[PDB]
């Protein structure tokens, strides 16, 4: 599934991401835009053998188990195929662990490269909330 911008903002707010661990909702929308172009099926392979899964590109080395990644830790305790669902609940629940791990949203390269330091509130502008 490919989400619309406001459609995803509403969905992420329902799941408690707004201001979660100090990060306003626009952060999460902006990260999803540049991590996955709002697509729940985006996947990307890395040089370390890991893969990034789903709308928030959760990485198979630390967070989810995909059965093909050496050194897997599965800190979210979830198979990576559950993060390719059209329903974002499992991606959101894993994202909440990741941000509480220590370095906040810096785990998302696209967020810290192209979102952080801009006005991310603009990503929820005009959305029914």
């Amino acid at each position: 599934k490919v989400f619309g911008r406001c459609e995803l903002a509403a969905a992420m707010k329902r799941h408690g991401l707004d201001n979660y661990r100090g990060y306003s909702l626009g952060n999460w929308v902006c990260a999803a835009k540049f991590e996955s172009n709002f697509n729940t099926q985006a996947t990307n392979r890395n040089t370390d053998g890991s893969t990034d899964y789903g709308i928030l590109q959760i990485n198979s080395r630390w967070w989810c188990n995909d059965g093909r990644t050496p050194g897997s830790r599965n800190l979210c305790n979830i198979p990576c195929s559950a993060l390719l669902s059209s329903d974002i609940t499992a991606s959101v629940n894993c994202a909440k662990k990741i941000v509480s791990d220590g370095n906040g949203m810096n785990a998302w390269v696209a967020w810290r490269n192209r979102c952080k330091g801009t006005d991310v509130q603009a990503w929820i502008r005009g959305c029914r909330l």
